[PDB]
């Protein structure tokens, strides 16, 4: 009974140090390990529950589990109701629920076979996936007790390979460690480091399979969790409440997988155009004057700057919704001149309202109090802790009234400073005080059976009280939605207060996030070894439909080096959110800041992504409609390269652009992963050593000196680029180009979104154009798949081509030889000079 192979031990004792006689007096098995690894072990006999009255309908089925014999957790729900839908071929979902009492459940709106397979083991009772095309078993629920009381849910599964990613966020590796890791969700304000819960919860993971082959699971619970990985391998959920809600997304390919799972939560939102170009702020602007200098000194050094940024610099004694009448009395002045030059502006929000100012003196507080906005404690009066302005309520964005009010209250102040979207932070919520200014009561939610394995051991620590009230259900089911929550409530009070796409950026996440707003991965310091990190965090929060995600470019804490900085923004100028943010004790990281060689290579970066911007922005819109990744890992677009599964520092811009930074100081060259085929340098493209690398699907060492990132474009792949500018305003005005990467047989495919770069509803009014391009037997075309006046006028004036392998004799434009071209014998680069529209259909011919 208790011959159970070490790897397949299943912890009985996940609540407390335990003895051998207390272990076997649960029923359990003690062996202690020989050197993690539970001591004490559920037999094969452990009491589960049963599956009783199974029946199916044309949902699915239905059945009824018991359990006859407690648990060592209080409140055992000894009956409970499986519901299993077959919702599409994809999409297989099923809840376990308690009949008799409505449990809290996450607010969240909603040949011909099913590619999965779902049986059901009677006693002990368990949920069977197979994958139906091969065999393959990628749920299997039997293989340890399901728990369910009331505040203790566990649920677990044989996985299907040992490569497993998601289950944001934490700093780790994109796959994840199956070597007894416990990640916990638990939102918290903490410094990114490794093995601890931080901003975001996202319990979601896709698995890979043998063979290239993918699914996914999603457990819709928001309670603090515990997901604990073991190298059998196996995964348990192990949540403090709430409902066992799963999703199984079938794939096969790991790219569904994700756009499957986004048919559930959300497709991101379409970011504004500008909102891809450079971001830059810090802590310490702390005048109008000093802001307006960071402007002055990027465009004298002729560095592109989309965006200006403020932190609490601009706040009255650090509030919300003021200026101070120092630094910053010309507060409105300044933003309406960053517009009158084509540039926008970005302010952080606290969530956090100052409680302590006489009555009457702060209208944000005084309204609030006034419609009852705040989150409130026993008593029924608002909570308060401290946050930078000191003491503070806490706005419950559960409650619609709150919803209004911080709609009127960011429509007031967007009426005095007239910025272009919101930086949402401290909003896991964070609080410098444990609970409240008034501590926490003792009850079950402050002090629940089972507390995962969060940072301070407690659930208040670095927040508020869990047993707080909030319009929805205490703060204890509610805490990892606060930021989502609010990012909802702020990309609404954006769409009223300036009636054009909002831009949100927010530290705490929770899954669906991605449809109303973007994140940062927070407080890095200025590491290599955070520089490094950044690459699995930004892929896994695409995969997680977030693809508006990036690092803080230089990184936040501590003094940046001149050499990090040159590496950070050649890496970060392919995050696709890219911001340099710099902390308030931080010496100096803007691009001007450094040494001429170094301000080239940034300045060389810059340049580059702004010419990316219409592939980038492309991207943007496959995401928004088509669940797809803005940066992607190697695995995503080559899964059935097994080589590929653990590569993640590299990634892809969507298919064709693969990016190969230098991480580490004092390195001159870089080995990277290139799958099997012909990737082209892009330095070999114009923009105002070999040229190809031919791989068989290998590793390649190549030249990497502090002034070059590698980038390299796949061949079968064209890219649209327009000509610099040092804002988007600008850019956009600028002919475009193209780069066609032919592939041996001479073919190759891209395409084109435009629009106007701002507007809402722009799919459902058809307000774009949309433009294929096709490389075959030395012709390049275009398909006009939808022309309008947003496209017209978009001027073609360059073509290059990679892979000519011999030097044209002719090149012609609709019929007519063009004004010039050049092939160089050594890169095989044919460059044209063309004068062309995209939205008119064209040939462009050689041979
Ligand atoms: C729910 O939240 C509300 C706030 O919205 C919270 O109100 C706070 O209650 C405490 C008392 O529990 C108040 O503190 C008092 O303030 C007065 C005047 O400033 C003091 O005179 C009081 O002193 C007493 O306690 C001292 C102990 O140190 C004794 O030495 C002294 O002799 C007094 O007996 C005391 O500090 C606080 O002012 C309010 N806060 C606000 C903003 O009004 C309420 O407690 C919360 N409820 C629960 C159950 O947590
Ligand atoms: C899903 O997981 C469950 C639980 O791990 C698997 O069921 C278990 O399978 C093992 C191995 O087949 C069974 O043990 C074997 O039992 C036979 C007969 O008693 C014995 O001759 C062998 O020595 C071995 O011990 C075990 O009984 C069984 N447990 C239960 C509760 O059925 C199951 O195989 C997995 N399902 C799939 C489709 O993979
Ligand atoms: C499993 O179901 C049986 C039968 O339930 C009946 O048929 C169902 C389709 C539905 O229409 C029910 O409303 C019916 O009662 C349950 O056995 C019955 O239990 C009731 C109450 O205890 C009793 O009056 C009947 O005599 C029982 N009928 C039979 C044929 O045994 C049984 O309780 C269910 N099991 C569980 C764990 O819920
Ligand atoms: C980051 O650096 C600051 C400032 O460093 C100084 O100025 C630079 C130009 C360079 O010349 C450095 O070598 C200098 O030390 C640090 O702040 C200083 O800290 C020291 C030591 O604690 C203190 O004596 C100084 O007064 C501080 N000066 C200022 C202007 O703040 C800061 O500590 C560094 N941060 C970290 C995490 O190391
Ligand atoms: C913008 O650039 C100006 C000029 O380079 C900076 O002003 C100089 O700052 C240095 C400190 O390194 C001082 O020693 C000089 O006295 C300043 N020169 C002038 C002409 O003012 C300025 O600090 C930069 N501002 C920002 C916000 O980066
Ligand atoms: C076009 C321009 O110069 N300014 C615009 C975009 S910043 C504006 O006023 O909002
Ligand atoms: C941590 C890791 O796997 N790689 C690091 C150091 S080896 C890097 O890319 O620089
Ligand atoms: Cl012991
Ligand atoms: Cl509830």
């Amino acid at each position: 009974q208790c011959d159970v192979p070490p790897n397949s031990r299943f912890d009985c004792a996940p609540d407390k140090a335990i003895t051998q006689e207390q272990c076997e007096a649960r029923g359990c098995c003690y062996i202690p390990a020989k050197q993690g690894q539970p001591w004490c072990f559920f037999p094969p006999s452990y009491p589960s529950y049963k599956l009783e009255n199974l029946s199916s309908s044309e949902m699915g089925y239905t059945a009824t589990l018991t359990r006859t014999t407690p648990t060592f957790f209080p409140k055992d729900i000894l009956t409970l109701r499986l519901d299993v839908m077959m919702e599409t071929e994809n999409r297989l979902h099923f809840t376990i629920k308690d009949p008799a009492n409505r449990r809290y459940e996450v607010p969240l709106e909603t040949a011909p076979s099913p590619l999965y397979s779902v049986e059901f083991s009677e006693e002990p009772f368990g949920v069977i996936v197979h994958r139906q095309l091969d065999g393959r078993v990628l749920l299997n629920t039997t293989v340890a007790p399901l728990f369910f009381a009331d505040q203790f849910l566990q649920l677990s599964t044989s996985l299907p390979s040992q490569y497993i990613t998601g289950l944001a966020e934490h700093l780790s590796p994109l796959m994840l460690s199956t070597s007894w890791t416990r990640i916990t969700l638990w939102n918290r304000d903490l410094a990114p480091t490794p093995g601890a819960n931080l901003y975001g919860s996202h319990p979601f993971y896709l698995a890979l399979e043998d063979g290239g082959s993918a699914h996914g699971v999603f457990l819709l619970n928001s309670n603090a969790m515990d997901v604990v990985l073991q190298p059998s391998p196996a995964l348990s959920w192990r949540s403090t409440g709430g409902i066992l809600d799963v999703y199984i997304f079938l794939g096969p390919e790991p790219k569904s997988v994700v756009q499957q799972y986004l048919d559930v939560v959300g497709y991101p939102f379409m970011p504004p155009y500008w909102g891809l170009g450079f971001h830059l702020c810090r802590w310490g602007y702390s005048s109008t004057a000093i802001t307006r200098q960071v402007v002055e000194n990027m465009t004298r050094a002729h560095f592109p700057l989309d965006v200006q940024w403020n932190d609490l610099d601009y706040m009255d004694s650090r509030r919300d919704f003021t200026f101070n009448k120092d630094g910053f009395r010309d507060f409105p002045a300044m933003v309406q001149e960053l517009h009158q030059g084509g540039r926008r502006y970005m302010m952080i929000v606290d969530p956090a309202i100052s409680s302590s100012g006489p009555a009457g003196s702060y209208r944000p507080y005084d309204e609030g109090l006034r419609r009852g906005v705040f989150i409130t404690n026993e008593t029924g009066q608002p909570l308060i802790g401290k946050v930078w302005p000191g003491s503070t309520a806490f706005p419950d964005f559960t409650n619609p009234t709150a919803l209004a009010w911080w709609e009127d209250m960011v429509a007031e102040f967007h009426d005095q400073v007239p910025f272009d979207g919101m930086w949402i932070d401290m909003n896991e919520p964070s609080n410098f005080i444990r609970g409240s200014e008034d501590g926490c009561p003792n009850n079950e939610l402050e002090n629940p059976p089972y507390v995962p394995g969060v940072v301070g051991g407690t659930l208040q620590a670095a927040t508020i009280c869990a047993s707080s009230h909030q319009f929805l259900s205490t703060h204890y089911n509610l805490h990892n939605l606060y930021g989502l929550t609010e990012a909802i409530a702020s990309h609404r009070a954006l769409v009223k207060a300036r009636g054009t796409r909002p831009f949100v950026i927010s530290r705490s996440t929770f899954a669906g996030h991605g449809r109303y707003a973007g994140h940062w991965t927070g407080d890095v310091w200025s590491s290599w070894e955070q520089l490094a990190s950044s690459v699995p965090e930004i892929l896994q929060f695409n995969l997680l439909g977030v693809p508006l995600v990036g690092a803080d470019v230089c990184g936040f804490l501590g003094n940046t080096s001149e050499e990090l900085c040159v590496r950070w923004t050649q890496l970060g100028a392919f995050y696709p959110f890219m911001r340099n943010h710099n902390s308030l004790l931080s010496l100096p990281q803007e691009p001007y800041s450094f040494s001429e060689p170094a301000q080239q290579a940034m300045r060389k970066a810059l340049t580059l992504r702004y010419a990316l911007l219409p592939h980038l922005y492309t991207l943007f819109h496959q995401a928004h409609v088509a669940g797809e990744t803005v940066a992607r890992p190697l695995f995503l677009e080559f899964p059935k390269d097994s080589s590929t599964w653990t590569v993640d520092h590299q990634l892809l811009w969507g298919e064709a652009l693969l990016i190969t930074p230098v991480l580490q100081a004092g390195k001159a060259e870089v080995t990277g992963y290139f799958p099997l085929g012909t990737w082209y340098d892009l330095q070999t493209v114009p923009i105002e050593r070999e040229p190809a690398i031919h791989s068989e699907g290998q590793w390649v060492t190549l030249p990497a000196p502090l002034d070059t990132i590698n980038v390299h474009l796949r061949a079968g792949y064209i890219i649209p680029l327009q000509g610099p500018g040092l804002t988007t305003t600008e850019s956009r005005q600028q002919p475009m180009a193209l780069a066609v990467a032919l592939t041996k047989g001479g073919e190759a495919r891209g395409e084109l979104f435009w629009d106007d770069g701002e507007s809402l509803e722009v799919l459902e009014r058809g307000a774009y154009t949309q433009v294929i391009f096709l490389a075959r037997n030395n012709t390049i075309v275009n398909e006009l798949v939808r022309v309008t006046s947003e496209g017209a006028g978009l001027q073609l004036q360059k073509v290059t081509v990679l892979g000519v392998a011999t030097a044209p004799q002719q090149v012609l434009s609709n019929g007519v030889p063009v004004s010039n071209f050049t092939y160089s014998p050594d890169t095989k680069v044919l460059d044209i000079c063309v004068s062309l529209l995209m939205g008119e259909q064209f040939l462009v011919s050689w041979c």
